[PDB]
């Protein structure tokens, strides 16, 4: 897609380093990225119970489609967008790539990375231009 | 206070209710204090992780000021306001009011409500006039 194509793809191979994996085996920007990462990895330790139960709701097959991990990301923003909010969705996406390759569905990995960049263009993009951009995410978080 | 103050009692009797403490032995309306009483036992078991941290944070003994509440309630609102960290607000004090029960200090339990009733009408109130009330609280929640 763009450039939140390029940031969903860099959150993605940081989640999935994390556990062991490489993105190549399945294939201010700098700030904004960093920033992302470290907020991310703090979502996961504050809310490690709620988080859980979130990607419960969602097991990634090779017949999931793009409605049902809409559906359940939808949640997430039930009252509005906030930054929280989007962090948590980045997160939880990190977690069914995680999920993906430990069920050896690797394929799924490009399948997510574009159900996510296509989430943020659609229902996330005006509300992050509205509020500052990327650049104030980083000025707030980093 | 008023309908903050009646709001605050309500829902502080009903969680020392729970664990079998009686308001009584220390001192659409109903759709809201329903609704709120509902959400907070929701809320209670949806971040069982992230309300504890914030629990933990604050340990009321009877020389406890307000600005140290106010303090750990500010941190509830970082971020914004929002129906979810006002159910997380009243819910704290749900808490607080439990474990000075629990610790012995009884007293604290009047205290809290006062706290819990100030902290609203300074910092609360104008996010919940500007957001269409306790009504669009029910109408969301309830
Ligand atoms: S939570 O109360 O932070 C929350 C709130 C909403 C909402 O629409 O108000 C949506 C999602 C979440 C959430 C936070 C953390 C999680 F792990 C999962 C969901
Ligand atoms: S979170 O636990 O970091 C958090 C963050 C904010 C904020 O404004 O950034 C507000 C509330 C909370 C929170 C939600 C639920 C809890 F149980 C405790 C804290
Ligand atoms: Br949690």
């Amino acid at each position: 897609s763009q450039s939140n194509r390029e940031l969903v793809v860099d959150f993605l191979s940081y989640k999935l380093s994390q556990k062991g994996y490489s993105w190549s085996q399945f294939s201010e920007s700098e700030a904004v990225k960093q920033a992302l990462r470290e907020a991310g990895d703090e979502f996961e330790l504050r809310y490690r119970r709620a988080f859980s139960d979130l990607t419960s709701q969602l097991h990634i097959t090779p017949g999931t489609a793009y409605q049902s991990f809409e559906q359940v990301v939808n949640e997430l923003f039930r009252d509005g967008v906030n930054w929280g909010r989007i962090v948590a969705f980045f997160s939880f996406g990190g977690a069914l790539c995680v999920e993906s390759v430990d069920k050896e569905m690797q394929v799924l990995v490009s399948r997510i990375a574009a159900w996510m960049a296509t989430y943020l263009n659609d229902h996330l993009e005006p509300w992050i231009q509205e509020n500052g951009g990327w650049d104030t995410f980083v000025e707030l978080y980093g």
